[PDB]
RNA sequence: GAAUACGUUCCCGGGCCUUGUACACACAGCCCUCACACCAUGGGAGUGGGUUGCAAAAGAAGUAGGUAGCUUAACCUUCG
């Protein structure tokens, strides 16, 4: 829906935890880049506000993310 | 050491020929997956003038016109 907009939902819903998880189908290195990237626009843009994380898993075909919050 | 294919519609393989083809190492052709960056184009709240047009107001210099104030060497002086 927009470019770069993910961190605004979880916190307009006032909470404490989550848990997120995404495809890991990367046919033995193709979906490689087309499908790694469901991550590094978290850890990158998760530097500076109430948002932390708390554990991650990447097994079977999905890869769950728990998230904090002070 | 002998009971003795009635028959070639049939990809061990080739010739004659025909239409195509998503063909030239040369035969077959209807997505399951994504934040997609970054340079180029089409836009595009407002900003701003250029150059100003338009409804006017005000009008510096200069040029021209009026003019009872004021002032003055050539001319006429009647000589006021
Ligand atoms: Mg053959
Ligand atoms: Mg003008
Ligand atoms: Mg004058």
């Amino acid at each position: 829906q927009e470019e770069a907009s993910g961190l605004k939902i979880l916190q307009e819903w006032k909470y404490k935890n989550a848990v997120i998880s995404f495809p890991i189908k990367t046919i033995s290195g193709r979906d490689v880049g087309m499908e790694e990237n469901y991550t590094v626009k978290f850890e990158n843009d998760l530097v500076g506000s109430d948002l932390r994380i708390m554990q991650k898993l990447k097994l079977g075909n999905e890869m769950y993310f728990i998230v904090s919050r002070l």
